[PDB]
């Protein structure tokens, strides 16, 4: 419930919500953390990490 995007150039872009891939048109969906909606080159992207949260 806590995702990250890992970046082929090396950056570690943390987001607020699950990023959404779609292929239809080669681009990740996102929101940063000033509630800013983002779009990003799927072909930049190269991992989508899901950080489970455990009470």
């Amino acid at each position: 419930s806590d995702y990250v995007m890992a970046t082929k150039d090396g950056r570690m872009i943390l987001t607020d919500g699950k990023p959404e891939i779609d292929d239809d048109t080669g681009l990740v969906s996102y929101h940063d953390q000033q509630g800013n909606a983002m779009q990003i080159n799927r072909d930049d992207v190269s991992q989508i990490i899901e950080r489970l949260e455990h009470h």
